[PDB]
């Protein structure tokens, strides 16, 4: 399976470069100056015509249209990808507008598309606007802190299994879920300021944990419900979807070690679906996803 990490804009090119220091990287920008600082092997300047003689003040809309203009070139850089990771990293600029369009393009190619947001936002507004557009355009949105960025590439295969699970849940509409946001690590986010992006009903929150070695099942399950969002939400949650995936060394009894951690954290009357996959391509790592819904 081919994975592609796409960095869009000032922040995204800076995101890609830190990650570069088994994944193809692609750097997209309306600003060709920034494109020369990229160590990406494949770089794409978008909106050459639209941006001629432009100066400061470049907004999201410029970048959105710019990406539509260079659509074919974006398609040729994504050709053959099974999964795609798109980020516009920190900061503003044109990437905020372009990154959704890039995501939308890869989806119509049929790649599983994941939006990575590291830029702080709150909804209780320019950054926040960008987050909403990304979320309409991707299969799954994951919010993660910037200092934890390297995890999405360091544990890309476990996190691959997590986003497939999220894409499956969101399309089947399991337990009525119609809208889903994923979280990794300690995020500065509050339910209040996320409930606005998400649906009036059927919204869900997914935590992820990946771990290996001694006590791995329990530490993954712990990591999964550790971020503020999950910690608060899983308590009142009416439904919980739990999944642990591992390779041949995982046994049902180890899996159950994780399921117990989560079940102790959800309240007593929860409707909890617990799944366990043994998947050889995982080797020695395990991934725990905990999906909460029904707030």
């Amino acid at each position: 399976a081919t994975l592609k990490v796409i960095g869009v804009g000032g922040g995204g090119n800076n995101a890609v470069n830190r990650m570069i220091d088994n994944v193809e990287f692609i750097a997209i920008n309306t600003d060709g100056q920034a494109l020369n600082l990229s160590k990406a092997e494949s770089k794409i300047q978008i909106g050459e015509k639209l941006t001629r003689g432009l100066g400061a003040g470049a907004n999201p809309e410029i970048g959105k249209k710019a990406a539509e203009e260079s659509r074919e070139q974006i398609e040729d850089a994504i050709q053959g990808a099974d999964m795609v990771f798109v980020t516009s990293g920190m900061g503003g600029g044109t990437g905020t507008g372009a990154a959704p369009v890039v995501a939308k393009i890869a989806k119509e190619m049929g790649a599983l598309t994941v939006g990575v947001v590291t830029r702080p936002f709150s909804f209780e507004t320019q950054a926040a606007a960008g987050v909403e557009a990304m979320k309409a355009a991707v299969d799954t949105l994951i919010v993660i802190p910037n200092d934890r960025l390297l995890d999405i590439v360091d544990k890309s295969t476990p996190m691959m299994e997590a986003f497939k699970e999220a894409d499956n849940v969101l399309r089947q509409g399991v337990q009525g879920i119609s809208d889903l946001i994923a979280v990794s690590g300690e995020v500065n986010l509050d339910f209040a300021d996320v409930k606005t992006i998400m649906s009036n009903q059927g919204s869900a929150l997914m935590g992820i944990g990946v771990s290996s070695g001694e006590n791995r099942a329990v530490e993954a399950a712990k990591k999964a419900i550790s971020s503020p969002l999950l910690e608060t939400s899983i308590v009142g949650a009416q439904g919980v979807l739990m999944n642990i995936t591992g390779g041949e060394s995982l046994s049902l009894f180890e899996a159950q070690e994780a399921a117990d951690i989560v079940q102790d954290a959800a309240d007593e009357d929860v409707n909890m679906i617990f799944g366990t996959v043994i998947n050889p391509e995982l080797q020695d790592e395990i991934v725990v996803t905990v999906i909460a819904t029904g707030f």
